[PDB]
């Protein structure tokens, strides 16, 4: 039989291992010749595997690279202008890679050029609340200072936006051992910890879903009209550069001025973590100097797009996509994901070669330039937005398969909760001590839902990965899954975006048997299989009704911290609760009808209602000043692109509202957002009513 | 048999006559009790006629009314402040209506209040080119002057926008006999001409598709958050008032200053048509004073929505909609249209009562507050936009059935050209001298296409009617048809929006036999019938390919008036011509496939490609500063809401480009628009490619 079990059984840990090794021997930086060659290889193999068509879709997008003959670095300069200490020019390469060419040195992608000199201020994680604490509570002024912040907690682009709005003239990012060195584990190569010379690369854009900075709204094709640099979307206006903690210590050890406000501001280095500004007594005349010479350049990128045509509904697309470009070797990020996609394609192809086809079309994507701002997936979705809008059933992301070896992590639309629960009950747990138990069982035990007994935690989608265009711009039901760490015992993974994130890191320390990779392949592949093959789309609209109520209760509780203003400005959540109640009632009736109907037009009608339900949460006017975040229930946090926020329109209207100069205007905008949310929930509910 | 012929044969001229009489005995002004009562009557009758459901959909929208106890008027005031001449307070009512209550006096809906006093400048039709001529060529400054303009040529809202941007402090609109008095025909009641005391009412908003000024994007429901007046969309900032030509003569006869630039500026009154500013010698100290006291008020409106559920595809909607509100009696506008819709519903219902259902759902709409800015259709489409976007097959408008008795007029998407041709060849001509000939024959003979031998003229859709939200905002294939005048022998209809536009006007002068009404009922009803019942949607994508080429040639010829700048700024139309060539090739292949396939999923796939093809021309970012005009091929002219413009993005970028201060920036924006148009045409073409 050709059923999901046949598909799942064909997936092999040994194949994922071989593919991962294959994908991680050399760097695959976006826009480079090596990454184009890997694109061509993936295309060729996907064709051999049996896909109906496999094409490259190329775009010319703004990328960023260091200048090879004018290296980036930071100095402490004495009163005379002598540079008395310099940060590293590169990470010491790991054993056996000391002769590998084309390792890009650590840098912050899209930093402007400059050589600012100044006094340091230490801003903790550079979060919104860290700047509140500095400016409002400590009365420390960041204007014209060079800010030093530790990586962690939030997306690095938000840190740089926050620093820039505080008036900083430069940003130094570093990895503190408190955040990137797990106690009792050794540094790479002897363990999975970040060494002192290790450095996290990464872009520092604030794109808000725009894709290529130069062509928001439209694909960056051959005849595209491009914004000039000064009108580009999301570029930082001050120089930024990342360093490791050996170098950070040399910069922090001399800091004077004010003490850290509390222990939450202290990392693990043997330094005071003084906020500054500037150095203590002796060194008060020394300054910090940045030297940034990176350039932005329009460069060609290549997505690989594979099609497996549906037998019955070829005009319905289930998409499995993840990126292929990496900062260096991409041992985890993204090749642990791409190797899994590769094995999934291979498995679907084996079934295809025996005469099977899925009911719906499956599209497989190897995205380029994800690391530079989700550029490849976004440009391709901008090009194909009409096909995706009208035919897109679901998008399953497939970046890093592991960030730990403890339990499953799933973030997805509520429309997929029931699918994920059912699938994981049919899969074997790979965990020690759960031999013969289901993945659902081990996952639920290790990661209990905070509100429901005997269910596992599933999180809302945030952003900072390639599902962003599909979910928050286009409103296509999206999901992701990976193996993760135990959050209780250790508060991503230490070697992220460093030269040390290699094949050996994975094979030795994370997943020697490749069983977690195999489990992730089964979850991601199984979800695709069911989405593409189940006669009735496997979405349960009632799960959306339940979370909408949770989110409404939550946003109302935020507003209720201001009872006087709610009285004064007549702020009522009644319409939103009413819309949510209506959604609950209508969804329940629709579920009954879905149970109670071989009439293929009736079937296609109801599948279209399921498919367009995610779509109904899209507001074509977008969220305030973020036109590409159109989903009214979920957006990336305005303070942290990685985290999802619910009812983001209302949330942002309420945020720090007690500081607004014009409360009448500010509360008017809260009310406007409540109306938009209530209306959108009611409109989505009505897509599930009888159609006539 | 229950076929189109059964439907068409059931339509009766006598019924349309009876309905028109019924709908025109009293005024039905939007927001008034009489118009709510008529809404309830239509609802009750549509239910009796056999529709499955008939509901009222109500909204609370900004309307505008004169103050009953503080009448609007215009004066000439002498040096002392004595008002020596006053314009009329009302139109002399026609015979037998001299005791009818609640005739709203002439006014310009949404004028602000004010009493500006000043010197007159005569600005012809107040078109963009009329102001160019005044300011650039004659060096006449409109700043702080009261502008007087004749109605005609363009939508009155554009006149007021133009006057306002020229610095006018008030606008007087009048009906010149040159435009509203056909030679050799008598004034009402003895003929169909405008008397000297006759006055055209009408709104002077510049909404650009927004709907209710206070709630753009969202329906004006019970909990809607409303803009304050100062942020409302589209409201004029200077007082405006309309007058008839007896009153206009008293205002024009004294004008001094400069002579009219040429004969195209002279109407038919026995006055010089001097441009001003101000009066000649003797009267140079007299001024014109307006007294406007109208108020804007949020008022409830009611659409009637009737459903006839489809037997096979109930989740596909063909919409027949037209408005019900009128300025006064609405003898032509809109009741000649609403009476036809009424008879069409009655006919479809007779077939339904014998056990027939259309294949697809038909929705029937009686829209309210059309005269105040398309408010009822737009608010209902904003409320239901997700259902319309995903399920809307087509929208057929049904306002005034006649504006003349000469031949047919059709404006529609190219997707309906073939449908209209085929249908009119099956209908009998009602014209004298074409007894026994088809409507196609008489129409083609009287209104030949300017580029194709033996075809009739069909125009592109403009705006200024209720299809605007469906076509230019949502991208639903739309069409309209009516009987019209001979444009050659006479350069709308004279009694438009006047108290004299009555049942007797129609019955005596336009259509005593109601045969033109019956022909229009057959065209509009037949189109609905075919759209709702044909197994394959009756759209021919190849007709779009042909007009796209015409429009591309046209826009390229506009740009080619500036060959030097095209060389300098490297402006190429190559991408647009390439996209159009691709659309032509892909559409031709799709048509072959459509010929060459009882597999109902294959059928539904290809009908979805037909249905979503209009949708593919929508750009979700909208046109520059007009977010609700989203169709990239067609928008209402920025200079005349009634007229459609093709490739409006490029057209507006090229318009008057030789006057822009920064040619580099201006030509950059032309290039940007060419890229958007090329991309959108190519994207639409690709929706017709094989889906996988
Ligand atoms: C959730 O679903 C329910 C349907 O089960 C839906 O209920 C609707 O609520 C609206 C808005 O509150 C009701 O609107 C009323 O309609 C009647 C006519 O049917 C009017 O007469 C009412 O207006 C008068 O009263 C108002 C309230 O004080 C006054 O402000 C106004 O000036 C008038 O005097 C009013 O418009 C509507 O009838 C129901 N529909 C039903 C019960 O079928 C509800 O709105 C949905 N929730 C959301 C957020 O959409
Ligand atoms: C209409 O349909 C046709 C398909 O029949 C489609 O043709 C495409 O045109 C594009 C854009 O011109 C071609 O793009 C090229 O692709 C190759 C790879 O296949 C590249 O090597 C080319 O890039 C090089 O050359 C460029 C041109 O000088 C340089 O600027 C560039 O730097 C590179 O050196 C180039 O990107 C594409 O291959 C075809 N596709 C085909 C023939 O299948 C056309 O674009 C459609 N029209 C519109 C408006 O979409
Ligand atoms: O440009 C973008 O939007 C993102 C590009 C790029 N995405 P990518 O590196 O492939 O993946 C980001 C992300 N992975 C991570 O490890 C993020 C970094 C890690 N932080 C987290 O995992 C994190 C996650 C959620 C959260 F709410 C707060 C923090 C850290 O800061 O060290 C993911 O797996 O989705 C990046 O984050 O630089
Ligand atoms: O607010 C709006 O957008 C329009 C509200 C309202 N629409 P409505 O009066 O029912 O119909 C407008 C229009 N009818 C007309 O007669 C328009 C007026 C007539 N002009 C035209 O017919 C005209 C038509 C096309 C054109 F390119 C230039 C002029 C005139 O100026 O006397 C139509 O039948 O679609 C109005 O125009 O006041
Ligand atoms: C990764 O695997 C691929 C495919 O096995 C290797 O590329 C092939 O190398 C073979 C034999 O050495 C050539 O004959 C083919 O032309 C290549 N096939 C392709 C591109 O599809 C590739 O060398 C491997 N890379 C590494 C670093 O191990
Ligand atoms: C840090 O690096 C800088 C730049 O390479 C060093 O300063 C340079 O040294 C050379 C040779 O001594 C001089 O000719 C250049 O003029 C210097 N450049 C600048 C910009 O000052 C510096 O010595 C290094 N510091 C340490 C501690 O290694
Ligand atoms: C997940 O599995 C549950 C349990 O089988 C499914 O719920 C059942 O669906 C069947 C088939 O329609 C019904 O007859 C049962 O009454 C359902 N049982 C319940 C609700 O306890 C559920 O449909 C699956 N979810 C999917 C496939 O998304
Ligand atoms: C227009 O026609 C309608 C329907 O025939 C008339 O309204 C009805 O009047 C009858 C008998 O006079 C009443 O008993 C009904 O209650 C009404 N029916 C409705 C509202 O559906 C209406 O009077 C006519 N109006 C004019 C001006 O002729
Ligand atoms: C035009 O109308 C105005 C206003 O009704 C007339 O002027 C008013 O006349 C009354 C009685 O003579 C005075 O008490 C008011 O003070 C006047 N009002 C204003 C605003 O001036 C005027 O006479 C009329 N002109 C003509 C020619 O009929
Ligand atoms: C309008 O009528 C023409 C002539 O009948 C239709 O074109 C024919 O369609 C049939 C049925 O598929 C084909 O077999 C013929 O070859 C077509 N004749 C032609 C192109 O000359 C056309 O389809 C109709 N248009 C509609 C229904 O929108
Ligand atoms: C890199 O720096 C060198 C050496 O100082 C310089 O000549 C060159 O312009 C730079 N390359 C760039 C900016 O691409
Ligand atoms: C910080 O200091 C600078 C002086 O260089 C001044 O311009 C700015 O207003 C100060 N900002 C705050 C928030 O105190
Ligand atoms: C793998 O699992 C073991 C057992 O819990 C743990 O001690 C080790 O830290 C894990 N490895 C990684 C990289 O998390
Ligand atoms: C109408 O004018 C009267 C009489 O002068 C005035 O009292 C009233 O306020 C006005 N009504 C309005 C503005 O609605
Ligand atoms: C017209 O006249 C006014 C003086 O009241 C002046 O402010 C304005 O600049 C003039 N405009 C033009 C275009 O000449
Ligand atoms: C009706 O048709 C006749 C014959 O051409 C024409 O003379 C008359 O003007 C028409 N009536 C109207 C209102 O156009
Ligand atoms: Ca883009
Ligand atoms: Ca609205
Ligand atoms: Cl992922
Ligand atoms: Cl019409
Ligand atoms: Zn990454
Ligand atoms: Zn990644
Ligand atoms: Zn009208
Ligand atoms: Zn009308």
């Amino acid at each position: 039989k050709h059923n999901m079990k046949a598909f799942l059984d064909e997936l092999k840990a040994e194949n994922i291992k071989k593919f991962l090794y294959n994908f991680t021997q050399i760097p695959h930086l976006a826009g480079t010749e090596q990454n184009f060659q890997l694109a061509k290889q993936i295309q060729s193999q996907w064709k051999e595997f049996g896909l109906d068509s496999v094409e490259l879709a190329h775009y010319d997008v703004l990328l960023s690279y260091p200048n090879k003959t004018h290296p980036n670095y930071i100095s402490i300069i004495n009163e005379d202008g002598n540079e008395i200490f310099n940060t590293s020019l590169f990470e010491p390469p790991p054993p056996g890679y000391e002769n590998v060419s084309d390792i890009v040195p650590p840098f912050s992608a899209f930093s402007p050029q400059g050589m600012p000199e100044g006094d340091l201020v230490y801003v903790n994680y550079a979060r919104t609340e860290d700047f509140f604490k500095l400016e409002r509570d400590m009365k420390i002024n960041c204007s014209g200072k060079i800010v030093i912040a530790r990586y962690g907690k939030v997306f690095r682009g938000n840190k740089v936006k926050n620093a820039q709005l505080a008036g900083a003239k430069g940003v130094i990012l570093y990895s503190d051992p408190a955040d990137y060195f797990a106690p009792g584990v050794k540094s790479y190569p002897d363990g999975w910890n970040l060494p002192g010379g290790g450095v996290q690369r990464g872009n520092i854009l604030n794109l808000n879903g725009a894709g290529d900075p130069l062509t928001p709204g439209y694909p960056a094709n051959e005849y595209a009209y491009r914004r000039g640099i000064a009108e580009a979307v999301g570029l930082p206006s001050i120089p930024v550069h990342p360093i490791g903690y050996y170098d950070a210590q040399k910069l922090l050890e001399k800091m004077g001025g004010s003490a850290p406000p509390d222990s939450s501001w202290r990392g693990s280095l043997k330094v005071p973590y003084n906020v500054g500004p500037g150095f203590t007594g002796n060194f008060s005349t020394q300054k910090v100097k940045m030297h940034i010479h990176s350039t932005n350049e329009v460069t060609r990128i290549y997505n690989v797009i594979g099609t497996l045509r549906g037998a019955v509904e070829p005009d319905r697309y289930v998409i499995l996509g993840g990126h292929r470009d990496s900062w260096v070797f991409g041992g985890i990020d993204p090749q642990s994901g791409a190797a899994v996609v590769h094995e999934i394609v291979r498995s679907f192809g084996t079934l295809k070669k025996e005469g099977w086809r899925p009911r719906r079309t499956i599209l497989f994507a190897s995205w380029d330039a994800e690391e530079f701002g989700l550029l490849g997936s976004t440009e391709w979705a901008e090009e194909n937005s009409r096909l995706l809008q009208e035919r897109g059933v679901a998008y399953i992301n497939a970046d890093s398969s592991i960030e730990g070896n403890y339990t499953l992590r799933v973030d997805c639309t509520p429309l997929m909760y029931s699918l994920v629960h059912n699938l994981t009950k049919e899969l074997k747990s790979p965990d020690e001590g759960f031999e013969g138990k289901s993945l659902y069982e081990s996952w639920t035990k290790k990661s209990p839902s905070p509100e429901f007994s005997g269910m596992p935690r599933i999180s809302k989608l945030g952003s900072g990965n390639d599902f962003e265009v599909f979910f928050q711009r286009l409103g296509i039901a999206s999901g992701r899954a990976r193996y993760t760490k135990n959050w209780e015992t250790n508060k991503g993974y230490p070697l992220y975006h460093s030269v040390y994130e290699t094949y050996e890191l994975v094979e030795k320390f994370y997943d020697p048997m490749f069983k977690y990779h195999l489990t992730v392949a089964q979850v991601r592949g199984g979800m695709v299989f069911e989405l593409a093959n189940s006669i009735v789309l496997p979405f349960d609209c009632r799960d959306y009704a339940v979370v909408l109520r949770k989110y409404a209760d939550k946003i109302y509780s935020i507003s209720m911290k201001h009872p006087q203003e709610m009285k004064t400005y007549s702020v009522s959540f009644d319409s939103l609760f009413s819309a949510v109640k209506n959604f609950t009632e209508i969804a329940s009736k629709f579920s009954e009808r879905l149970q109670d109907f071989s009439n293929p037009i009736v079937l296609r009608m109801m599948n279209d209602q399921l498919m367009f339900l995610e779509r109904a949460f899209i507001d074509p006017l977008g969220l305030p000043d973020r036109p590409f975040y159109r989903h009214v229930i979920y957006a990336p946090s305005s303070h942290n692109k990685y985290a999802g926020e619910s009812f983001p329109g209302i949330y942002d209207a309420l945020f720090d509202i007690e500081s607004k100069v014009d409360p009448s205007k500010a509360w008017g905008e809260v009310k406007r957002q409540i109306y938009v949310a209530a209306f959108t929930v009611q409109a989505a509910a009505e897509t599930l009513s009888e159609v006539a």
